[PDB]
C-alpha cells in the first residue's frame, strides 16, 4: 500500500544497474569517450 | 502526508533525467571537461 | 517492519559506497580503462 | 514509520551534490585521471 516506496526501490535498482551497465557493454565508454572528445 | 518519500522519488527523477541529459546533448561530455580543466 | 524500506536504505548506502570504492580500489580506473579499450 | 528513510534522504542528496562537485570544482577530473593513470 506504498507505490511510491515501491517506487524508491525499483527506481533504486534500475538506476544503479543501469549505470553499471551502461558503461560495460562493447564499446560504449570508447565511444561516448571518442564521440565527446572531437 | 510524506514530504521525505516525495523527496525520495523526486531525487531519483532528477537524479536519472540529469545524468543522462547533462551527459549527452550539444557535446556536453566536452564541456564539463574543458570547465574543469579550465 | 518495513523489508521495502530497510531494502531502499541498503541499496543507497551499496550505492554511495559501490560508486567510490569502484572508483578508486587499486587504482580501477586504469583497470576499467584498459578493460574497456579492447 | 522508517527513520532509515529519512537516512535514504540525505544520503541520496549527499550523493548528487557529491557527484557535481566533485567532477567540477578544481580541476577534480584531472586529480582523478593523473591518480589512475600514475
Amino acid at each position: 500500500s506504498d507505490p511510491l516506496a515501491v517506487a524508491a526501490s525499483i527506481i533504486g535498482i534500475l538506476h544503479l544497474i543501469l549505470w553499471i551497465l551502461d558503461r560495460l557493454f562493447f564499446k560504449s565508454i570508447y565511444r561516448f569517450f571518442e564521440h565527446g572528445l572531437k
